[PDB]
């Protein structure tokens, strides 16, 4: 038998959200193929740090394998920020395997000092608050909780101010009142019971957040062979879509439940309402080019890339 090893894993959601139950599973696997010689402890909840500080987890040994959403640190990731701006992705699980397959090309750039597993995204998200949105403008002199770092950019570009929060500290920040609006996925309006406070919701695919599984380097490097490569026969495409597929079908089934509920105003945009948005966002983009290129990417290239497993997947809005 291999030096047995003992991993902790962690994670800034809680229990109940999909990816805990999945990870487990994706650990239980691990165990499984490992002869018992591999074992994890999954941690929800930020029990073992913030969620916004999960990279830093990786990297610096806190926990073995994070949860990470590179768009809570606004400048941080600027290649891997391309799936963030809104209108991309059409799908959360052929949008995961586009971006997986993406951005595994650039991680060695971007991020050389952890191991990433897998990329992915959720199910589209909305905007979700307070007030009746229609247009870009509507956020005028609004506090709008933004999902990651490219949505901060559009609440100001919109005149709107943002609330930096976690996924855990935003219906706290919206029953304080700190905050008018969100943009979140469907079925995480009612996980983090935000579905209390809020009555307005865009019927819109407005934009996704994106996400890395990191494993740290010393702990990757002190396995076996033989367990590396179980590590990484679990880092594939395959696993990408069976930790993250159930979170896809959650957060889509979300969206038909609040549909449902007679207490909330969901509400379509007219073709000229969405084309003042998908117009008013696209200067998002040479914001992102420009910060690609001042950390020496090529942006046009890097684009591209992207529009290519997009097409490749049938992912692309
Ligand atoms: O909008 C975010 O903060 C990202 C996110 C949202 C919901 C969720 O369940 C997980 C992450």
């Amino acid at each position: 038998q291999d030096k047995t090893v003992n991993w902790k894993v962690s994670l800034w959601v809680p229990p109940a959200h999909p990816l805990v139950p999945a990870t487990k599973a994706w650990a239980e696997d691990i165990q499984k193929a490992s002869g018992g010689s591999i074992r994890m402890t999954v941690f929800p909840s930020e029990q073992l740090g913030k969620a916004f500080d999960h990279y830093d987890m990786a990297r610096d040994g806190i926990a073995d394998v994070t949860y990470v959403n590179p768009g809570y640190q606004p400048g941080r990731f600027p290649i891997v920020s391309a799936g963030q701006l809104p209108f991309v992705f059409k799908d959360g699980k052929k949008g995961t395997l586009a971006l997986n397959e993406w951005y595994h090309k650039y991680a060695p750039t971007e991020m050389k000092d952890t191991k990433l597993c897998f990329a992915f995204i959720h199910d589209p998200g909305a905007l979700h608050g307070k007030k009746k949105v229609l247009l870009p403008s509507d956020l005028s002199g609004l506090k709008v909780r933004p999902a990651q770092s490219t949505i901060g950019e559009m609440v100001k570009l919109f005149g709107g101010t943002n609330v930096q929060a976690s996924a855990p500290e935003s219906r706290d920040a919206l029953e304080r009142g700190v905050a008018d609006e969100i943009t979140f996925p469907w079925g995480s309006v009612f996980l983090f019971g935000i579905d209390k406070v809020v009555k307005y919701h865009m019927d819109v695919p407005l934009y996704t957040t994106v996400f890395t599984y990191n494993i740290g380097l010393k702990a990757y490097n002190a396995l076996s062979d033989a367990q590396k490569k179980i590590i990484d026969d679990h880092c594939t495409p395959e696993w990408a879509s069976k930790v993250t597929d159930p979170w896809t079908d959650f957060e889509a089934n979300g969206r038909v439940k609040m549909k449902a509920l007679q207490d909330h105003e969901v509400y379509p945009l007219t073709d000229a309402q969405l084309a003042e948005w998908k117009k008013a966002t696209k200067p998002l983009r040479d914001s992102w080019a420009e910060q690609v290129k001042k950390s020496g990417g090529d942006p046009a290239a890097v684009e591209s890339d992207l529009q290519n497993a997009l097409k490749k997947y049938d992912a692309g809005l």
